[PDB]
């Protein structure tokens, strides 16, 4: 189905999702902060703050609060991340 995948403190796009996060991560960084993503990870909202998301997972792991469908996802660098504000704000409502 259609995922959404925002990253970077600004950075927001929305893209169709359905073969593991690693497409969706590695290619949607790729366009959207980077590129060769595939290193990157996805985090998604938790508690305080952003927890770690990985391949097919990332979605029950992160969403695991009982959420319709998958979106809400943000792309952060492997080397070393740093993105959280995304999920934060514009997205710890319902969305």
């Amino acid at each position: 189905c259609i995922l959404r995948f925002i990253a970077c403190n600004g950075q927001t796009r929305a893209v169709q999702s359905r073969g593991d996060y690693q497409k969706t991560l590695a290619i949607a960084l790729k366009k959207f902060s980077l590129e060769d993503a595939s290193k990157f990870i996805v985090c998604v909202s938790q508690s305080s703050r952003i927890k770690l998301i990985t391949e097919e997972e990332f979605k029950q792991i992160c969403f695991n609060s009982s959420s319709p469908e998958r979106d809400r996802l943000i792309i952060v660098p492997k080397e070393k991340p740093c993105p959280s504000f995304e999920d934060l704000r514009r997205s710890w409502e319902i969305e």
